[PDB]
């Protein structure tokens, strides 16, 4: 794992300055295609994309878990939902799945710790059947964490040798909202009842008691801000710990991750502080209707591209942001040249 | 034309109702798919989609022409540009035409006004050499507005009878967001300071003058803000009157019209002006980068989806938004249901 961290790559600037070059002398006023031409830029400095902005095979990471913390009632949505939504992800009928196929991306679906029996066709790296209740303890031992961040990373630059070039990122577990408002409240330094949101439909009366909920986790665990595997361990879960692990791989292939929504940022504010080199390749997707989005965004330094007020989760916004990778892409490589037509600007 | 206006059809609030509630009991938490869910109703209200949000073939649209208050000094582009473009636009090379091919859509690039000989294989539809200098007088009659407007009426509704189920507007014309911010200050009671931007990279040195030019095209022309159609003659362009006319086409067909950029928040206003009944059918796409975007999007009451901080125009924000609308059609034909999954929420 150290030796992981170790070997991310760092952004190649050489390919990035002949990106940038190109890309103004495309036929239009320089700089007029905004985000598009940085987006552009961006990818060409990861070393996985061959120095050019490209997009190969596309593969979103879904990460399902149950939560402990469940049974002290911040979730309405009943426990098996997990579970069930898992197995509807093997079908190809939930809010991903329709998203990414028409995208052109493949699904995987990753049980990295659901309180139910194995679904067969779901990828198994279970740690546990649901993650420890933070509200009275850890989530996990620090070798828990360890382990999935490894395994996950590894089978994440694996699907690299198998053509994929776009990551996208996803969840999948009842009650995740409240670790990872617990997260966001620890690494932004924020009180916690200016991140917790309703999650999936939590009534508005049912607010104070998450809100309290987290700060016991929070209070009990004592998590250090200033080490990412710690906090996870202690107030995070299996799912948030596996979308860490795509990140960690995915720069470490040198690849493009496409963030979701609230609990990814989450997992993203953990993966810069365990390795600030990932940064570089994360690209924001959506903003999450969620109310800690905001706030997680901010010491992230990202503007999202897409607002549709979503909040489903699945990986669904980075589904829905692919194509404008993609875009980036078409801009770069099929736009004419201003030389080419005679056309001069001052 | 008053025909064309009054048989305007009102949104299909039965098919919005069931369009609704199909959407309620899809695989996830009701309303967390926030606004593609929005997006789904609204297109079920538009009657030429047969009472379900779908898209068949798609078409954007590109107004061509040029404008007399270029000779003013508003704008550092060359005035050949408009041509030289145009014809770019009919060999795909072009912005628009990048990102419309990757959205599966096609562009009709159509001269209503370049200043130039015709382009072989561009629409030809032009009123005149340029339009006039709203500096010193109106762009055209009120005769020859209301003539382009019916023309691009039919022939946008007329695209709807080959297959055509979206259409996306976008425009190419040198010095065109002169006369764009004098209608969106014209249309919102905005003073000229607060709606003119640099357009396509005006130095910033340059600003004052542009301002100043608004202002006499105003004084000098006296544009009635509660008639639409006497406001583009006067202080708008050819391009600008093509634009309102594909809006009042797709309207009068009951189809949906993307919008583009700051160009194309100008028409929607006059459009909207001119009839009321045209606002269920528009749909926004990106937020532009230019000055007086804020102002025109909050009288037009949207909110894009897109934040790209792009400002090249052509339409290339429109086609970009395309494959979103597409999303919205499959989230609601191809999710799944929570009563088949025996999913019961509060
Ligand atoms: O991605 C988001 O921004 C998001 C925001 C709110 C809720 N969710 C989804 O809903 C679940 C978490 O909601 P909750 O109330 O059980 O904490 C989980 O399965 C997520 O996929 C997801
Ligand atoms: O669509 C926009 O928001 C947009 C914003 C700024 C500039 N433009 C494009 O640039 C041209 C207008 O810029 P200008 O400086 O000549 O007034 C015209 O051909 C547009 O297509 C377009
Ligand atoms: C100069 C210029 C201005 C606008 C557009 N759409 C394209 C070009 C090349
Ligand atoms: C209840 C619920 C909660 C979250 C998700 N992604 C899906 C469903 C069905």
């Amino acid at each position: 794992l150290h030796a992981l961290l170790r070997d991310i790559p760092a952004p190649d600037a050489e390919a990035m300055a002949r990106t940038q070059q190109h890309i103004d002398g495309l036929l239009k006023p320089p700089g007029s295609l905004g985000r598009l031409e940085t987006l552009a830029v961006q990818l060409a400095g990861m070393p996985g994309l061959n120095g050019t902005p490209q997009v190969g095979e596309k593969a979103v990471l879904v990460m399902c878990a149950d939560h402990g913390v469940w049974d002290e009632g911040v979730a309405v949505s009943p426990k098996i939902v997990t579970a069930i939504q898992a197995a509807n992800m093997t079908r190809g009928t939930t809010g991903v799945c329709v998203l990414a196929a028409q995208a052109g991306a493949k699904v995987h679906v990753i049980d990295v710790g659901i309180d139910a029996e194995p679904i067969p066709g779901v990828v198994n790296m279970r740690v546990a059947r649901g993650c420890g209740n933070i509200a009275v303890g850890p989530a996990m031992s620090r070798l828990q964490a360890e382990a999935l961040l490894l395994e996950v990373s590894r089978y994440t630059c694996d699907l690299a040798q198998r053509g994929v070039t776009l990551f996208g990122v996803g969840e999948l577990g009842m009650a995740n909202t409240t670790p990872a408002a617990a997260m966001v409240s620890v690494f932004t330094g924020s009180d916690a009842k200016e991140v917790v949101g309703i999650g999936a439909n939590l009534p508005p009366s049912r607010i104070d008691n998450k809100v309290d909920v987290v700060r016991r986790a929070i209070a009990i665990n004592q998590p250090n801000p200033r080490d990412g595997i710690d906090v996870l361990s202690k107030v995070g879960g299996f799912d948030l710990v596996g979308m860490t692990g795509v990140m960690l791989g995915a720069a470490r292939c040198g690849l493009p991750v496409l963030l979701d929504g609230f609990l990814s940022y989450s997992a993203a504010l953990a993966a810069c502080q365990i390795a600030p080199a990932v940064r570089p390749y994360l690209i924001p997707s959506h903003f999450s209707a969620e109310k800690g989005a905001r706030i997680a965004l901010a010491h992230l330094s990202m503007e999202p591209y897409l607002h549709m007020a979503m909040r489903l989760g699945e990986g669904s916004g980075a589904a829905l942001a692919m194509p404008i990778v993609e875009a980036a892409c078409a801009m770069f490589h099929n736009m004419g040249e201003l030389a080419a037509s005679n056309i001069v600007l001052p």
